């Protein structure tokens, strides 16, 4: 075998298959090269009668394993074997494993790669490599999907319904999948993952220029890959992650850097994760946003209020939309009678044209002045106010739809045919924010704008656009924000509204929400609750207990989203919210989460703990539980310490008034 | 133009493609044929190089439509055309068109299929038919989808975010696809589904020989038809249900008999359907079942309550698992305690040993005796008791694990390796069940039965078994349940746990529940709630306050779902439940669900009748709405009028208590 070590690490590299472990030397734990079937990589390809295969590239002919440096070892897998014994004649694979001198950390990387008269698809590379065994480490796989999970990788109490659900997937399909680098779909908002137990932890950073995808195998024993022999998987239940280099279209550097951290979890990985943010361009503090524009200060402890008068979809849908003076009253009621005291009004149909032609300011809501006074209203409140904008629809609805402002592929056709909120290319989207948005500045006296849509993925096609119109907002200075949000748009925003859960997603039975995206970023980007499933709605994320006890540990902001008819049905959410959490996010919220922590084996007790000098311990589910101490925190209930020490404790009550 | 005409209906029927409107006379409305292509049917079959393509039979190379009697058009498609031009010589398909001489019903059916050296897939017929346009007409789609929804056929006010998720599916490829018959999962319980506007409704009910699908298409412009292509759709925003025939599988008659409404909605095609489901033997009703087993009455009024303790997933679980000691203080404190005069105990975690195998009641949880007491107590308040029990696992982690009692296909294939509760072959589950039930009945003198997973599909294949064990199950004369249930084994049960809703499920976004199942079935079998989506459990399908109000609209029991440590925090929903659900599912538990109405915009204020003299009126969102006279309903309330004359008036209320 072939070692790599310095002070921290020893690699083990086997000659014969090119397989690697890693051993941790202060903890004396070994993480594993693939249980299953001892592949160095899962290599999908054609084969000579053109149908796709994945073979493992460790029963290649020929495999050549050397120390080409002192801390560098090169890989070459020459000529993979399929199934029937032919051979991919002419296919290798060449890789490095390179070993920092001084610290705990083994990039990996896929430095060359030959296709001969095949056609080379998905590389997985390292394959199933830092497995977790299932009920024996007592850890975790931790994902960045959005806002953030961890897998925990072993059966715990819970609730017997989530209980049924959450061991059931972990036997079929659901536990076994892969996901995408930053989407606003169910993918990742950051280009890392990991896996721990209570000895260790190792999380991979994956090069800024690489877009590998991320497999995961949650506590599943590989059934899935026997299914259709119709025979039972021989193997162990185990906890993996692994990169998906797309070989047929990846033009990055294909590197993963591991970073392996003694003792470490989540919390470790996301802080690790920070400073290559930093080192990225990606962090800038909104202490420095705040410097720029004092009006930043209008953020903390506001409440985020989207008025829905069904626009974009509609203009001016009857039982939907809102009069300037019904804004206005709306925007009084929330101050005089709810006594809000912050607040973000975004109001969802201002113009008479369907976007991306936001203009005219609507003459059938009222027109200009209305708006105006509506507007005027908020500031002498000391409220953000912006109307809702988007540059990017094309909608089938609007008369001045046109296939002149979409995109085309290689082939010539139209890109975006079946996603109606993002057709018009970027490059054309600072053109039309161009039209009108400087006029409306002027004439409202704006101080605030928030733009939908584009900023909420971060992909390579049209980035150039999407950056050109990102700096063209940002050059007005006022107090911004965008949906949904990626790290590679944090310069340029003072708030994402969204950066939270999706209702319907993968692994949310086998999951539970971890802030990884604001235990590194809640410096630097406000975040808010998405407006599709707002503190208001009852869904698949929780009720408005769960909701709120959920943002005050994880530092986000509320968001009450409504058409105008549920008015009168918002005002005690509104309350409650301004009672609890408002306090908590204006302490917070400039502030560092340094640490959150799951403190009973159901994981619904948790605690955050801010720089601001904050503590929140919160109980997200209906029984009363005891943390250490012998402190009773009851089901959806809360204890808070304040930074000047006082404490908050209460809960919330769900009751039936008979008549 | 050939017609079929009674004194209810005319039938036109387009000569040169073969395409048929259907005018309602009553009403006046007109049923048109495909608005988008003019495709009487839609034929998936191989080409000549052997791709699957989907063909227009409109386009055949010969189509020949004769009237073939006074109430039969006869229509043969022969030689269809594909895209490139190529023919498909010798593949034909041969239809009818059969008006009920008196009625307004219309049976269509496939009569014939030939292949020639091609191979046929899924066959639509009638395509594209019974369609509403979309902002036009003001209805629905009726689907029984589990326990059933509509999808209305018209943009209408609703909370903002889910109006944004609603009207984006209605654009994306959330609404459009295929549903199948009789699962368990995200498909159809009942074989009929129907579209109506304000003027007219059809349904169409299938055969009970065959298994088509069911494509549907709610409000889309067809946008998925063209993506691939890059280009936009032409077509208009319809909604349509079709069915699939499936013609490489399909070995029944392939007939569909739609029956025609004047001022018909959902309701109507429910009590149409409830006729058939008599004729088919479907229909035993509760009252004959209590006339045969006097104890069906301790379930009106009755909290079914799971006490979850991990079992049959693991085998005394730490953390999950309850001593028999524990089972007996629940059942205790349920009912001196929190005064619950009617419940039905069901304890997962009495044997010491994994299903299939139920067996013995285990001496590490206390032991018989022990169990005895519990059931005693549970016995002495008149409530109900079961075990969990079930004959169709083979598990894993069973170290009794074999494949032995697995069922093997063609190839010697296993099958159900990804479906782990549903493993053993049906033809054994009888003899599993007969090695201790009779041995339980006896020594815990049991008044009823729970038996999980086997009767919550209705597949062809082990049907036979599965009656079997029905049948033997259902001669010991217990009050019996079972997992989620199928039309086809009411006869042997007297309450499904389940038929209700997924959480995540296709059309969840763009539908609405209608208790269509219960609106053909409520009379002959009692349903309640699903034990991984419990009424204490936030989830998509919403927390405690809506799921209590709903259950009384639909006509369902409360169920309360926990693990042990949990049961504190089940207090409050145990006593909401006790008063105001039970009082009214114990009035309407016999009775016939009359008719069910929404009476807001946005459908969350509902009307039902049940034939007990009992209406119930729920607003399941957040704001108060004014219904006919100027009678409010506060938001999460409801006024319910009782057959003793009592006006039942009240809300459910969160409050923030801040100590
Ligand atoms: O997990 C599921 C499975 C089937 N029925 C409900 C639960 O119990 C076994
Ligand atoms: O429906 C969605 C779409 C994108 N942003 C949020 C909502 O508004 C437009
Ligand atoms: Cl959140
Ligand atoms: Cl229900
Ligand atoms: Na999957
Ligand atoms: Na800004
Ligand atoms: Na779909
Ligand atoms: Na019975």
């Amino acid at each position: 075998p072939i070692v790599l070590e310095n002070g921290k690490l020893n690699i083990n590299i086997d000659s014969k298959t090119g397989c690697f472990s890693v051993t941790e030397k202060t903890s004396g734990h070994v993480w594993k090269s693939d249980p299953w079937e001892n592949a160095a990589g899962l290599l999908t390809l054609t084969d000579s009668k053109g149908k796709k295969q994945t073979v493992n590239i460790s029963k290649s002919k020929k495999i050549e394993v050397s120390k080409t440096a002192k801390n560098t070892v090169s890989l070459k897998f020459i000529d993979p074997v399929f199934e029937d014994g032919s051979v991919a004649k002419g296919v290798s694979i060449a890789t490095e494993l390179r070993l920092d001198p001084n610290n705990a950390q083994l990039d990996v990387e896929v430095t060359e790669h030959r296709s001969g008269n095949f056609t080379l698809y998905d590389l997985r590379y390292p394959a199933r490599a830092f497995s977790l065994k299932t009920d024996e480490d007592k850890g975790a796989a931790v994902i960045p999907q959005k806002q953030g999970v961890i897998c925990p990788s072993y059966i715990f109490p819970m609730n017997g319904g989530r209980f049924c659900k959450w061991d059931d997937a972990t036997y079929n399909n659901k536990s076994q999948g892969s996901l995408e680098l930053f989407n606003n779909g169910t993918g990742l908002t950051m280009p890392w993952w990991g896996t721990y137990n209570e000895k260790s932890a190792v999380m991979g950073i994956v090069d800024v220029s690489a877009r590998p995808h991320m497999q995961y195998n949650i506590n599943n024993n590989g059934q899935y890959l026997f299914n259709a022999k119709g025979v039972m998987s021989p193997y162990q239940r185990i906890v993996f992650l692994d990169p998906i280099w797309k070989l047929d279209q990846e033009k990055g550097k294909m590197r993963i850097s591991y970073h392996f951290i003694p003792g470490g979890d989540y919390v470790d990985m996301a802080k690790v994760y920070q400073k290559e943010a930093k080192a990225r361009g990606h962090f800038v503090s909104l202490q420095e946003k705040l410097k720029r524009n004092p009006n930043v200060n209008k953020l903390p402890g506001a409440i985020y209020f989207g008025i829905y008068g069904g626009y974009p979809h509609y203009v001016n849908m009857p039982g939907m939309a809102f009069t300037f003076d019904e804004l206005k009253n709306i925007i009084k009621t929330i101050h005089d009678d709810l006594r809000v005291d912050k607040a973000f009004v975004h109001a969802w149909g201002t113009f008479s044209n369907f976007v991306p032609h936001n203009y005219p300011i609507s003459e059938a809501l009222g027109g200009p002045e209305k708006l105006k006074a509506a507007v005027d209203l908020a500031k002498s409140y000391g409220y953000l106010y912006s109307s809702y904008h988007a540059y990017s629809p094309m909608l089938e609805n609007d008369p001045n739809f046109t296939t002149d402002l979409m995109q085309r592929d290689a082939e010539g056709k139209l890109m975006n045919t079946g996603s109606r909120w993002a057709r018009v290319d970027p490059k054309f989207q600072k053109g039309l924010a161009q039209k009108n948005i400087e006029k409306e500045i002027s004439y409202l006296g704006l101080e605030a704008d928030i733009t939908d849509i584009t900023f909420a993925a971060y992909r390579e096609n049209g980035k150039e656009g999407r950056i050109e119109l990102a700096k063209y907002i940002d050059s007005f200075n006022l107090v911004n924000g965008t949906e949904h949000g990626q790290e590679q748009w944090i310069p340029y925003f003072d708030m994402f509204e969204g950066m939270t859960y999706l209702e319907d997603r993968p692994l949310s039975v086998i999951s539970h929400p971890a802030p990884l995206f604001n235990l590194v970023y809640h410096e630097a980007i406000a975040n808010f609750g998405k407006i599709q499933d707002p503190d208001n709605e009852v869904t698949a994320n929780g009720d408005f207990r769960i909701k709120a006890l959920r943002s005050m540990l994880f530092g986000r902001g509320t968001t009450i989203f409504f058409a105008p008819y549920e008015f009168e049905g918002m005002r005690p959410m509104i309350e409650m919210a301004r009672d609890l959490v408002s306090p908590v996010h204006k302490e917070t919220f400039y502030s560092e989460l340094k640490s959150h922590e799951y403190l009973s084996a159901d994981y619904k007790v948790q605690r955050s703990r801010f720089s601001s000098g904050t503590e929140v311990i919160a109980n997200l589910g209906p029984v009363a539980q005891k943390i250490e101490g012998g402190i009773s925190i009851p089901g959806y209930g809360y204890r808070i310490q304040m930074k000047d020490g006082s404490l908050k404790t209460g809960h919330f009550q769900v009751s039936l008034h008979m008549d």
